[PDB]
């Protein structure tokens, strides 16, 4: 008699029938994540975390949209948090957008009528673009809290001369230096979190990861002149990481009736987890321009 095999695990070593689990379309279990109203739900929103971070990060802002009356949900991004994969390792940029699709998909099929937006920040501010930009008119708005639409000039150029030794030879273990986070927010308290959360992963970019990063600032690039869903901007001036040059691109470029960007002057990159003055406001304009296109 044939046996079932052992329970498929996390990379924490946790069974995913104890987890809100998702497998994708190349068979990889991804970690999910759920917040939802006690009452019937206005609309739902999928938050998308950035690299080498896990959606759980994500907790106080998701707690926030609940208390609006949205559904929120969210899954930790392939090689990312509790799901499946090599660590911060993509086949293609893709793959990210898919997989967010399956999730919406997934979800409307469960709660049909509502409206569906989006939330990401930094890389996964880049995934949502690239989402919305898939389906023309499909989703209801996008959040988006620094996104990744031009890279800062020096951490392009780096990655760029980086990429033309792998593109050209056989180079796979090949890496430039760690996400430095002292340089992404100027709150030393969520530094340290960030620095002490064992889900994040601290090792330096692959190349090839990084070549995936300057596949998805290319894209998002053409995606731009296509882009009609409204979205909600923020960016800070100070961002090391996401220049705030792309916010002003993002602006000028999109062809959205419903644009709006607000600017953290001095502010860094995570604004999220920067002062609490930053991060206050943050959570306010997100509430105050979901409550007014929700109802
Ligand atoms: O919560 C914190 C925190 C709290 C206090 C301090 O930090 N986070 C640290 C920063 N991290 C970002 C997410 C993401 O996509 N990052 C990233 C973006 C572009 C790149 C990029 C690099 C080179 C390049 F050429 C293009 C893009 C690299 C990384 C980082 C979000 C989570």
């Amino acid at each position: 008699m044939p046996e079932e095999s052992s329970p498929r695990r996390t990379p924490q070593s946790i069974p995913y029938q104890d987890l809100p689990h998702l497998v994708n379309a190349d068979g990889q279990y991804l970690f999910c994540r759920y917040w939802a109203p006690t009452g019937t739900p206005k609309a739902l929103i999928f938050v998308s975390h950035g690299a080498g971070e896990h959606s759980g990060r994500y907790e106080e802002l998701a707690r926030m949209l609940m208390g609006l009356d949205l559904l929120v949900f969210a899954h930790d991004h392939v090689g990312h948090g509790q799901s499946e994969g090599e660590r911060m390792v993509v086949s293609d940029f893709h793959v990210f957008v898919r997989d967010v699709l399956q999730h919406v998909d997934s979800m409307q099929k469960d709660y049909p009528g509502l409206p569906v937006f989006l939330l990401g920040h930094s890389m996964g501010g880049a995934i949502a673009i690239l989402t919305a930009a898939e389906r023309p008119g499909h989703f209801a708005g996008m959040v988006l809290i620094s996104p990744l639409v031009l890279a800062n000039p020096e951490s392009a150029t780096t990655f760029k001369v980086l990429a033309a030794k792998v593109l050209n030879s056989v180079l796979p273990n090949l890496s430039s230096g760690p996400i430095d986070s002292s340089v992404l927010s100027r709150n030393k308290t969520e530094v340290d979190i960030y620095n002490s959360d064992p889900l994040i992963c601290r090792a330096g970019l692959k190349v090839c990861f990084g070549i995936q990063l300057l596949n998805a600032v290319s894209r998002v690039e053409r995606a731009l002149p296509k882009l009609t869903v409204p979205f909600l901007l923020l960016q800070g001036s100070a961002d090391r990481l996401c220049d705030s040059k792309g916010a002003y691109l993002l602006m000028e470029l999109a062809k959205s009736q419903d644009k709006t960007l607000k600017i953290y002057e001095g502010a860094y990159h995570v604004l999220h987890k920067e002062l609490p003055e930053v991060t206050n406001s943050v959570f306010h304009e997100i509430n105050m321009w979901v409550s007014q296109r929700t109802a």
